[PDB]
């Protein structure tokens, strides 16, 4: 299967990636996870995500989630993502082909009522993957929550 | 691992399914598709979904999707819903240990303003995984626009 042309201009987060992250937030205290992602595809304009994230410490496993990144050739971009906690989002935005980075903002956050918005950014740096996760909440403005660099396998 | 007691009653689901379907819907000319899901878990209280369907004649790709069943012990269940078109679901109801059967209403469908309602309804019949999918819109009433056969493999 070729890269679509559609999905050509991210063919860098094509692969396995490892690597661990931080989670704070005014709410939660610090804690640190392992993570790994794998972005895959299958020649349609379309790449499917899947992500688990585990314990550091134990390598027990946490959360899940999986869906499907779909990027347009006038450099805005849509994700759909479900998580094993009973979340779903609906995350809108851009891909930049210079900077390797994609900014999304939720556009919807399904069956968790208290948590509003929810952004994810993505950022090749140095030939890794990162990202900065922010949530707000009924009470709380939009704000980091999450933040990981991954290695490429 | 092992089956979390949550998943317990619903293990017979856990595998690798394939089988054929049909569309048809009031819009929509009838089609035949080839399917193929998976359920897997790593023995926490969710039971991992994946799903890809094919044309039947030709093989090539059609749609995918991924998410999570979260059933609990008082029978009900919810289901989240990630799809390669960029839909989100949120589906939600009950499973009968009895008849091996699983009934799911939509709470949400995101990122698809047409599509009001999608039902699911799961029965394992004679060893095999069968379904129908309901669909309203806008303009249409609920009413089926899916129906499958998946034996086990």
């Amino acid at each position: 299967p070729p890269v679509h042309p559609f999905v050509a201009p991210l063919s860098y987060l094509l692969g396995t990636w490892r690597g661990q992250g931080e989670g704070e937030y005014p709410t939660i205290p610090s804690f640190r996870y392992g993570e790994e992602i794998r972005f895959s595809h299958s020649g349609k304009p379309v790449i499917a995500y899947t992500q688990k994230t585990w314990k550091l410490e134990s390598g027990a496993p946490l959360l899940a989630e999986s869906g499907y990144f779909r990027p347009r050739p006038d450099g805005s971009i849509e994700v759909v993502i479900a998580c094993s906690t009973g979340l779903v989002e609906v995350q809108k935005g851009t891909y930049n082909v210079d900077e390797q980075s994609i900014k999304l903002k939720s556009d919807l956050v399904g069956n968790a009522s208290k948590w509003k918005e929810i952004s994810r950014e993505f950022e090749l740096v140095d030939g890794k993957l990162s990202y900065v996760v922010r949530l707000s909440t009924t009470t709380n403005p939009l704000q980091p929550l999450l933040k990981a660099i991954l290695d490429k396998l």
